[PDB]
DNA sequence: TTGGTTTTTCGTGCCATAGGTTAATGACTTTACAGAGGTTACGTTTACATACATTTGTGAATGTATGTACCATGAACGTACCATAATAGAAAGA
């Protein structure tokens, strides 16, 4: 019930970082790991909203998915 | 008077006495082959000191590793020229 009401908040972080880097069909799926890992581990006694806390967790997803390949060679993250 | 048998010399042919170059095996002698004996300058075997390698620990380069807590709620997010005709498909009236 919680993904099927949030593949939306997904979608409209997904489509603001489609900047040319890879096919963006796999941004979306590594979107829905990313909302994923963040209801797995989503408290309730602090009180905010979850969107605030799942959008670092998934800009957290689409940056490690960018920077996995990004090239036909491998490159690694600090570089 | 002329042809032919008979007979005797005479240079030529056969036999015998003399005397010399040169074949014989050898005895040569000279060259060649076969016998040992002292000396040379290597070739193989052996020990010993030092060297490049190769085998170890120790100080630095990167690298995945998990997370960050006001509010972020559907779209293509800029692609593209529109040739030509054999063969089927989903329906529409015959």
């Amino acid at each position: 019930e919680m993904v099927e009401a949030n593949l939306r908040l997904v979608i409209s972080i997904a489509k603001k970082y489609t900047n040319r880097g890879l096919q963006f069909l796999d941004l979306i799926q590594e979107g829905n790991i990313g909302l994923m890992k963040a209801v797995d581990k989503f408290e309730y006694r602090r009180g905010y909203k979850f969107s605030t806390y799942a959008t670092w967790w998934i800009r957290q997803a689409i940056t490690r998915s960018i920077a996995d390949q990004a090239r036909t060679i491998r490159i690694p993250v600090h570089m």
